[PDB]
This record gives structure tokens, sequence and C-alpha cells, in this order.
């Protein structure tokens, strides 16, 4: 497929009828890139202002492996074991309402103007943290809102589907998992799952300052090309 388009700070207007409505994928620039978590977040920084809190940690390359956990520690545990110290094993510090956790780190990010073009109130905007090293894989999936990504730390490479090709996509037949797809993005069987091949997409590298806006329900694959941390935030 092709890139994902870039715009440099879009108008609210242009924004709301070129993405928000058809729900068309978008990456904005000049929007986050001067947020103070940009110059500020490093380990030692998280390190400092965090390192002491209890935090939730997911362990294992994908979270649809058989061989895969959740467990806690505190922050200072998980950069020690799963980044820094020559790590064993995948550990993910994801989906975790950090900034609900620990109210400083709030100060260093925004609420992105474009969300209020919603109907949703701002306090019910679900905000997590997306921690972890290298090689970390998000699973090709779908979630019930729209979602602004924002890349803080490292690289990401990410794959988007639009959700008219979800029949291409071998949704899990569980209801539990029915969001996610049965698909491994960058290794598909095809002889398995043949009509994967043929399913169009977007794709993009996700660096430092950029924001990613996922339309609602559209699938996305997300995998850490670098020591990477990403804020998403969940609006309606
Ligand atoms: C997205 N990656 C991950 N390693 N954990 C959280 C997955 C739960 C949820 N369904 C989601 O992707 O938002
Ligand atoms: O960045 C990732 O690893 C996945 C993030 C994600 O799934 C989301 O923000 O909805
Ligand atoms: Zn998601």
């Amino acid at each position: 497929g092709s890139t994902v388009p870039r715009l440099h700070r879009p108008s609210l207007q242009h924004f709301r009828e070129q993405f928000l409505v058809p729900g068309r994928p978008v990456i904005l620039k000049g929007v986050a890139d001067h947020w103070p978590c940009m110059q500020k977040w490093s380990l030692e920084y998280i390190q400092e202002i965090a390192g002491c809190r209890t935090v939730p940690v997911e362990v294992g390359s994908r979270y649809t492996d058989e061989e895969w956990s959740q467990t806690l520690m505190t922050v200072n545990e998980f950069i020690s074991k799963y980044i820094v110290n020559e790590p064993r094993d995948v550990g993910y510090l994801a989906q975790h309402q950090l900034f609900d956790q620990i109210p400083e780190l709030k100060q260093d990010i925004s609420i992105p103007d474009y969300c209020s073009l919603g109907d949703g109130e701002e306090e019910e905007i679900t905000i997590n943290a997306w921690f972890g090293p290298q090689g970390t894989i998000s699973p090709l999936h779908q979630d019930p809102q729209q979602n602004f990504l924002v890349q803080v730390m490292g690289r990401k490479y990410i794959r988007l589907y639009s959700p008219q090709e979800s029949g291409a996509l071998y949704p899990h037949d569980t209801h539990l998992l029915h969001n996610t797809s049965q698909v491994d993005v960058e290794n598909p069987d095809l002889e398995k799952f043949p009509k994967f091949a043929k399913a169009p997409f977007l794709s993009c590298i996700l660096s430092p300052g950029e924001i990613l806006f996922i339309p609602v329900k559209y699938w996305h694959y997300v995998r850490a090309l670098d020591l990477s941390f990403s804020v998403s935030f969940w609006w309606s």
C-alpha cells in the first residue's frame, strides 16, 4: 500500500471533514512536537519521577502467544530487567494509565485540540502509556474508540487495515478476542489465511513528535524499532 499522510497542524475543520468523519488515518506534524515530554523524557527522568511506582508488565513477544503473561513490578525493575540489562524476554509496560497514577507525568503532555471535535467529555478520555524496549509487538487488533497515538521516544513501524477488510483479517472466534486478528502481519500463514494477502493497507514509521490518528475500529499493528515510549489518547 501507501504511506499514511502527514499534515502540519491542520485546522480543526480540515481534520474533521477529511479524516474524522470519513474515518481516514493521518499523521499530524507540528502538534505534539514541543510538548515538554519530547525533550524531558528519558530513562533517567522516568526513573527519577516514576521508578518507585508499581506498574503492570506484559511478558512475551505477542499477547496472542500461549506462553504470554502479565505481572507486576516497579518502573525501575522494568527498565532494569527488560531494557538495559540484556533482556532475556520481551517485557512491555503497555496500556497502563500511567498518568492517572503519576499526575506529575501528565504535566508533560496535553489533550490534543482535535479531541473536542467528538461527543465525549475531556476527562472521560483514556490516556495510556506504552513503554518498552526495541522489538515489542502489538498484534493486529481494533479498538472501540478514536485514537491519537503520540510518539515520544524511539520509532514504531505501524500497519493499518480498514474495518472493511475485516474479513481478510480472520478475527478470533471467541468474543473475548474477536477484536484481535489471527494473522501474524509480518509473517502471515497464507496457507491458513489466504485472503490476508490481497487486503490493501496503509503503513508508516512513526517518529518522535508525530501523532498517529487511528480512526475508531481501524485495525492497527505496532512494532517498536527502538527503545520506544508512546502515549495513546482514546476519545469519542
Ligand atoms: C497493544 N499491545 C499490547 N501488548 N497490549 C494491550 C492489548 C490489549 C488491547 N486489546 C489493545 O490492543 O488495546
Ligand atoms: O503502540 C502499541 O504497541 C499499540 C498501541 C495501541 O494498540 C493503541 O494505542 O490503541
Ligand atoms: Zn490499540
